[PDB]
């Protein structure tokens, strides 16, 4: 009567918590990060809740729709329309990590016309909610932001 824990590869978790970092697939990141199950992990340079503007939202979507190095290179054989990727954040998890920062609609909103749902949270509470969100298996990307330490703790100087 032991019950089989069948682990999923596609179910990106986090694996340790840690002060001044988080390891997520046994990686420690001592930096913010954004993530989804379906998804890219895109790096934040980002180390306080005050650093967080319109444009890393967009990174943190990890939307990229603009290559700067184009793998598959289309030569443009039609000029109608294009195809977006509808596989975007559905709902963003915005984690500040140290203390909730209200976002407003003038720094979410390029993203609520995509139709992203964005959520301000901190750390924890987004954790608990991607793994709803990531269990429910919805387009979801969370993005932790470090609450008080990070790689900048480790040195003494610069």
């Amino acid at each position: 009567m032991k019950l089989h824990t069948d682990p999923a590869t596609a179910l990106n978790t986090v694996t340790a918590y840690g002060d001044g970092y988080i390891e997520v697939n046994q990686v420690r990141f001592s930096h913010a990060i954004a993530f989804a199950p379906e998804g890219p992990v895109a790096s934040w340079p980002v180390q306080r809740p005050a650093d967080i503007t319109a444009s890393l939202l967009q990174q943190a979507a990890g939307l990229a729709e603009v290559v700067r190095d184009p793998l598959a290179f289309l030569d443009e054989p039609e000029a109608g329309a294009g195809a977006r990727p509808a596989n975007a954040p559905e709902v963003l998890l915005v984690g500040t990590g140290r203390r909730q920062h209200l976002l407003g609609p003038e720094q979410v909103r390029p993203l609520l016309a995509m139709g992203v749902g964005v959520e301000a949270m901190d750390t924890q509470a987004a954790a608990r909610t991607y793994n709803i969100l990531m269990a429910e298996g919805r387009r979801v990307v969370v993005a932790l932001l470090p609450d008080g330490d990070s790689l900048e703790h480790h040195h003494h100087h610069h």
